[PDB]
């Protein structure tokens, strides 16, 4: 049972700008997704300070980067607070409509495109490198769900029958044909060191056979 939803117009417009604007600095997608994971980890850590049972779904707070050259996917896994079904539908837990508006106003006032994450919509920078994004998520208060979009104005949400996750979020980037440099260990290591070197959770880059 798959539900198909239209993006709000303002979000669809931001996605079309990300996909169609000529912009060579595509590597910042990973900084943005790691930053989002760090924010989600901070949220479950804070909730656990007064309710330790919130970590019954998993005590380890970490970020894994999993390239798969056979599937041409880069997966960013975190064990943060995760998202409910309602969060997924509501722009993956973001204030994307007002965030997009503030980002566009900032660009008019001289901000850089790379500042997207300051406006709460850094997730959508995934489409700098991905033709399709799949988000699998488990929040303590809901079941495990899969969100997916290839842009084009729509996204889908379904219950996920896949490998149970415990708690957290997995962002699966189905990379564009010409963006497979982001599956190479040395390139991923370089971008993490450049942009994400002080994140306060362990970031493990998996290697491949
Ligand atoms: O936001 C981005 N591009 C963009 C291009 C033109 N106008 C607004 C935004 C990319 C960083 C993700």
């Amino acid at each position: 049972e798959v539900e198909t939803f239209a993006f709000q117009a303002e979000i669809a417009q931001l996605m079309s700008l990300i996909i169609n604007t000529f912009y060579s600095n595509k590597e910042i997608f990973l900084r943005e997704l790691i930053s989002n994971s760090s924010d989600a980890l901070d949220k479950i850590r804070y909730e656990s300070l007064t309710d330790p049972s919130k970590l019954d779904s998993g005590k380890e707070l970490h970020i894994n980067l999993i390239p798969n050259k056979q599937d041409r996917t880069l997966t960013i896994v975190d064990t943060g607070i995760g998202m409910t079904k309602a969060d997924l539908i509501n722009n993956l837990g973001t204030i994307a409509k007002s965030g997009t508006k503030a980002f566009m106003e900032a660009l008019q006032a001289g901000a850089d495109i790379s500042m997207i994450g300051q406006f709460g919509v850094g997730f959508y920078s995934a489409y700098l490198v991905a033709e399709k994004v799949t988000v699998i998520t488990k929040h303590n208060d809901d079941e495990q769900y899969a969100w997916e979009s290839s842009a084009g104005g729509s996204f889908t949400v379904r219950t996920d029958t896949g490998e149970p996750m415990g708690r957290g979020t997995k962002v699966i980037l189905h990379l564009k044909e010409d963006q497979t440099e982001y599956l190479e260990e040395r390139r991923i290591k370089e971008i993490v060191k450049k942009h994400s070197q002080f994140i306060g959770y362990p970031i493990t880059l998996f290697v491949e056979k």
